């Protein structure tokens, strides 16, 4: 159902001298959720339920999200992709998950995810994925409605937009859902970013990232290396599709399509789909994990 309320209480375990936050509830073999850009852990409390009995449900805050500590020192070469996967790949590894992990992915919890997949494939039993990016692309590929905004975000105007007024959280979030937030779930997903200046810092350098016309030219090597393994890979995979839905849509949506061993479903969204059908998309992930754990 919709709701309010976390799955769970967080717990914490110490990452290179910084404490870092996740949801473990329940018993058996992970099932890993990841969120990406401006969310946390929060992002799938209506979604984990779904999957109660089904394994070890764990939902990880990144490094400077949720309730993970901040960085210091912190500034525009501070959380970048690469950063942020050092801390995971050491909290993933805390964990003790061992061989058989499902991975539910969105946003840059995709780009982290299908890169930790092509790096420890025989770890992993499934991949499913929402709104993804799947693969460096064009300007001619991005959303119409967002072109100029994120151009903005990219160039010097971003500090302001970002660390100043809190536009990603404050304006792109609820501008993504169709439904409109109540105060309880919006306060959630700004309570990480309460604070002016660098405390915001993860939510500007993640749009500064994207591997869009060739730059930055190395997170479009690290994408074009998962876009071309994926697109050969025989891991079972669930794409969960999206309408009228924002990334994974034209040449990018078609590129998916061409992917192996793969289900499909559309579901009503246009980025942050799960504030929208979380029943809809908990239960072909539930689905999704019983072909592959066979009881
Ligand atoms: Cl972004
Ligand atoms: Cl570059
Ligand atoms: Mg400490
Ligand atoms: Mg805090
Ligand atoms: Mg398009």
């Amino acid at each position: 159902s919709l709701g309010a309320k976390p799955f769970g209480e967080k717990k914490f375990i110490e990452i290179k001298g910084r404490r870092m936050a996740y949801i473990d509830e329940g018993t058996g073999d992970p099932i890993l959720f990841q969120h990406g850009n401006p969310t946390s852990s929060y992002l799938w409390r209506n979604i984990m339920p779904h999957c109660a009995g089904l394994g070890r449900l764990i939902a990880c805050d990144l490094i400077g999200m949720g309730d993970s500590d901040k960085l210091d020192p912190s500034g525009p070469e501070r959380y970048a992709y690469a950063e942020h996967r050092d801390y995971l790949d050491a909290l993933w590894e805390a964990l003790d998950l061992g061989d058989r992990v499902v991975l539910v992915v969105h946003d840059w919890g995709s780009a982290l995810g299908f890169d930790w997949a092509r790096r420890h494939r025989e770890r992993v039993q499934g991949i499913a994925y929402m709104e993804a990016i799947a693969m460096p692309i064009e300007w001619a590929d991005f959303p119409e409605q967002d072109r100029d905004l994120f151009q903005a975000f990219r160039s010097q105007a971003g500090e302001e937009l970002v660390l100043q007024d809190n536009v990603f959280v404050e304006q792109v979030l609820p501008g993504l859902i169709l439904r409109p937030l109540s105060e309880a779930e919006m306060a959630a997903y700004r309570e990480p970013f309460l604070a002016a200046g660098e405390a915001r810092r993860p939510t500007l350098s993640w749009p500064r990232q994207i591997p869009i016309a060739g730059t930055p030219a190395d997170v479009v090597a690290i994408a074009r290396d998962y876009a071309g393994w994926l697109s050969e890979s025989p891991i079972p995979k669930l794409f969960i599709n999206a309408e009228p839905g924002a990334l994974t849509t034209g040449r990018m949506r078609d590129f998916c399509r061409t992917w192996p061993n793969q289900t499909e479903i559309t579901v009503a969204g246009a980025h942050f789909i799960q504030e929208d059908s979380p029943d809809e998309i908990g239960a072909a992930i539930a689905a999704f994990v019983r072909r592959l754990r066979p009881a």
